[PDB]
Formats: structure tokens, C-alpha cells, sequence
DNA sequence: TACGCC
């Protein structure tokens, strides 16, 4: 639960996009 | 911000 890619609460997909 | 992709 949190980013997609990274796992941390910091954002999501539309705000990482990181790969 | 960058693939929402590996
Ligand atoms: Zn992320």
C-alpha cells in the first residue's frame, strides 16, 4: 500500500511514472 | 517531471 514501483506512501503512478 | 515499463 502506497506508489506502484517504489513501496512508500509517497504518491502514485500519475506522480512516480518511475519504471 | 522521467517508462506509469521490464
Ligand atoms: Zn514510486
Amino acid at each position: 500500500k502506497g506508489c506502484w514501483k517504489c513501496g512508500k506512501e509517497g504518491h502514485q503512478m500519475k506522480d512516480c511514472t518511475e519504471r
